[PDB]
């Protein structure tokens, strides 16, 4: 079913190889809440947009992930796109 996991991947898949790479790293830039931390090192250049999404969604949950994912795209000068993510509800 995964609607956010679907909306998420539908967008992460549009991230060009350069954005995909940055996406992984730029995830370890946005500050995280207390019990939350950065994305494990070996989890960056190992997980594909699928597992990278699962790891993101699984680690941050579909709800906060989307929030985390959104702000990242926004950082990559993708304000309008991330907006489409916010509609994934």
């Amino acid at each position: 079913m995964g609607t956010k996991r679907e909306a998420i991947l539908k967008v992460l898949e549009n991230l060009t190889p350069e954005e995909l790479k940055k996406f992984k790293m730029k995830l370890g830039t946005v500050p995280l809440r207390e019990g939350f931390e950065r994305i494990p090192r070996g989890a960056l250049g190992q997980l594909d947009i699928v597992d990278l999404t699962d790891k993101l969604v699984a680690s941050y949950y579909e709800d906060y992930a989307a929030e985390l994912v959104v702000a990242v795209l926004r950082d990559m000068r993708m304000l309008e796109e991330a907006a489409r993510l916010q509609r994934a509800a």
